[PDB]
């Protein structure tokens, strides 16, 4: 079976008649279908990893739907694809851009940072007493940030797992495809001054959306919602690194976020770490054109 008779066996319609366009207008691939049971949006990847990639997502996608905070798109069914690759059918929602409900959202991100941390404070009183608390950094599976496997194996502190399974991680392809001087050199010299921009901190990890930039984020009759995730258990600022580099959140969002979590000392500097990250990963993903902003941000931190 190819692509719509093999959605028609997996979600038991007859109908799948199909509207909309290019994402429906917010999400980068996809297209909607009317299907027997209400609609869905179907996204559709020919790689070899697609699969992999899309199974990170619904793993995303289900930890954030399971702590009422956020919504996002419920996760339907993963189809193999004759062709090569996956589609990945979920659950279909309207979405206009996030104007009005940014100030509702900026404290929905600021609850799910701090959700893993009410249930490590839930059970303390059920200790001494005479829905599980994670206390290590990483995800029990493997999430995507783009097309590259990720490795989110738990690590206890932050700076470690951080510097290992995400600088390391660009940096290592970095050197195999584009065997960049400036950058190992560097990377060597920023290695050992990464636990120095951690000092006068605890960090109690926070389950992160993971992609979280204006084009990952909508909004609804009912309120915001936030899609594709590259979830893992992190560091809260990491989250608004990427948000805040192609900046099409409103003031409204960080006013809401940071009454919950305001800026804690070190903020600016760890700040330039995690868009570090997300630089690297762009180089990655789009070509040398990201050099200039990766290597001119090593160069800043020392």
């Amino acid at each position: 079976g190819h692509m719509e008779q093999l959605l028609r066996a997996e979600l038991r319609t007859a109908t799948l008649r199909a509207f909309g366009g290019p994402g429906a207008g917010c999400i980068s691939e996809g297209r909607a279908y009317d299907t027997d049971a209400g609609p869905v949006f179907v996204k559709v990847n020919r790689r070899t990893q697609a699969r992999q990639m899309f199974e990170g997502e619904v793993a995303s996608l289900e930890a954030l739907r399971s702590t009422g905070l956020v919504r996002v798109p419920r996760p339907m069914k993963v189809i193999d694809l004759p062709g090569g690759g996956a589609a990945f059918v979920m659950e279909h929602l309207k979405m206009k851009s996030l104007s009005s409900q940014a100030s509702k959202l900026g404290e929905q991100m600021a609850d799910l940072h701090l959700y893993n941390q009410k249930l490590r404070e839930k059970l303390k009183e059920e200790e001494n007493t005479v829905p599980q608390y994670v206390d290590k950094f990483g995800f029990h599976t493997v999430t995507c940030c783009g097309f590259i496997p990720q490795v989110n194996e738990w690590q206890d502190d932050w700076p470690t797992f951080f510097a290992r399974h995400r600088l390391q991680a660009q940096l290592d392809l970095i050197e195999k495809d584009y065997a960049d001087r400036e950058a190992r050199e560097l990377w060597s010299r920023l290695q050992v001054k990464i636990p120095d921009l951690f000092c006068g901190l605890e960090i109690v990890p926070a389950l992160l959306h993971g992609d979280l930039w204006s084009g990952n984020v909508a909004e609804d009759d009912v309120g915001p919602i936030i899609y594709d995730p590259a979830s893992f258990y992190g560091h809260s600022e990491f989250e608004l690194a990427i948000a805040l580099m192609f900046g099409g959140f409103p003031r409204s969002f960080f006013t809401a976020y940071h009454r919950k979590i305001p800026k804690a000392p070190g903020f600016d500097q760890r700040l330039l770490l995690y868009q570090l990250f997300n630089y690297l990963n762009h180089w990655n993903h789009f070509g040398r054109e990201y050099r200039s902003p990766s290597l001119g941000t090593m160069r800043r931190l020392l």
